[PDB]
């Protein structure tokens, strides 16, 4: 499992966190030096298990698909929730089994539907280590709407942040001030499949991308990634998506 406690968090212990985070993310290959996620894991050894507690040390579980970086579902004191989507059904199989109820979400993980239900797209969303207090404290007692919110705000700063170095920056830099997401932080996030899958096909094709990505980078501006010597590549992702879940 990896923990996080935001009691005492500082930039610090939330990089430590990621550094677990990522660490307990397998792979058997590096492409362009950067990890190769599994094509696929059987049982229970699919889901990683993050122990998160709020200031005051309340706490919920989230489960993590290791393949792909997905969050399944949570439990938070005796009952499990789960996202409405066949992926977490059957992840559902295997963790919380010792919840006293299940209840399953009423949406997907996706974020489309998520700032659907929340009210709200991500760009107006403040995240930080101060919001992921918030957002557990939310989900420690079921409410749909604001579990939206919340499930956005966790999602980012435990998985986007694990797949992107800058993302897990822009985190540290709110560890006390919540701020919206970035430009480039939205770009990364909506990027990774295509990133994992070029970077994957540029193995063959001289590290020259199939198809050119295109992002907002750290200064607001428009850019086209088309090869694996540009810095998305060899500074700032972390993890790739295997393109056989692609
Ligand atoms: C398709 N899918 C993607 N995600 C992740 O849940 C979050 C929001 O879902 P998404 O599908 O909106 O992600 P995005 O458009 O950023 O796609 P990506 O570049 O391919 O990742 C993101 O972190 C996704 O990586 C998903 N998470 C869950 N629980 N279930 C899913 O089916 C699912
Ligand atoms: C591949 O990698 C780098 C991207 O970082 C490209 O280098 C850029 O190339 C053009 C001129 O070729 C400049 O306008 C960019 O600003 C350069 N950037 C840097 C950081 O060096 C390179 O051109 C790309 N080439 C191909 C063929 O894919």
């Amino acid at each position: 499992d990896v923990s996080f406690r935001l009691s005492g968090a500082d930039p610090s212990s939330y990089g430590m966190f990621i550094k677990d985070l990522r660490n307990a993310l397998p792979h058997t290959e590096k492409v362009y030096n950067i990890p190769l996620l599994l094509p696929s894991v059987s049982g229970a050894g699919r889901y990683l298990l993050m122990h998160l507690f709020n200031y005051d040390g309340n706490t919920i579980t989230v489960a993590v698909d290791v393949t792909n970086v997905y969050i399944m579902g949570y439990l938070a004191l005796t009952t499990s929730y789960f996202f409405n989507e066949p992926a977490a059904d059957l992840a559902s199989q295997y963790v919380f089994r010792s919840a006293r109820r299940k209840i399953t979400l009423p949406y997907s993980g996706n974020y489309e539907r998520l700032q659907i239900a929340a009210g709200k797209p991500r760009e107006k969303i403040p995240i930080g280590l101060p919001a992921l207090d918030t957002a557990i404290s939310t989900l420690l007692h079921y409410d749909s709407t604001a579990a939206a919110g919340a499930l956005l705000v966790l999602i980012q700063t435990t998985a986007e942040a694990a797949r992107f170095k800058y993302i897990e920056q822009q985190i540290q830099e709110r560890a006390y001030r919540d701020e919206v997401p970035s430009s480039a932080t939205i770009s990364l996030e909506n990027s990774w499949s295509g990133l994992s899958k070029q970077i994957q096909l540029a193995q063959g094709n001289n590290g020259v991308f199939r198809t050119p990505t295109v992002l907002v980078d750290s200064k607001g501006n428009r850019v086209q990634i088309t090869n694996v010597t540009s810095n998305v590549v060899t500074s700032n992702i972390q993890l790739l998506l295997n393109t056989k879940n692609i």
